């Protein structure tokens, strides 16, 4: 008695020039990937996408899998339903890149 998947589904898309990020926040911020290759990664993404997002941009920007993205902090566990405007990443927050 087990199973495992649900669904495959994604409702995301980019609009050049932002069109005023009114009540929807959506700020610019670079975040830096701290890679385990000796060269940092760094990526530029808005507070709108979340760390899902922001690590399917790595996995497209390094070529890795956005299933295979982990992003740390210290001791903190960045989950995929919490955006940057929850961590408040800061442009140019160093955190830790691992892969799954």
């Amino acid at each position: 008695m087990k199973g495992s998947s649900h669904h495959h589904h994604h409702h995301s898309s980019g609009a050049s020039l932002v069109p005023r990020g009114s009540e929807g926040a959506a700020t610019m911020i670079e975040v830096v990937c701290n890679d385990r290759l000796g060269k940092k990664v760094r990526v530029k993404c808005n507070t709108d996408d979340t760390i899902g997002d922001l690590k399917k941009l790595i996995a497209a920007q390094t070529g890795t899998r956005w299933n295979k993205i982990v992003l740390k902090k210290w001791y903190t566990i960045f989950k995929d339903h919490v955006s940057l405007g929850d961590y408040e990443i800061h442009d140019g927050m160093n955190l830790e890149l691992y892969y799954q």
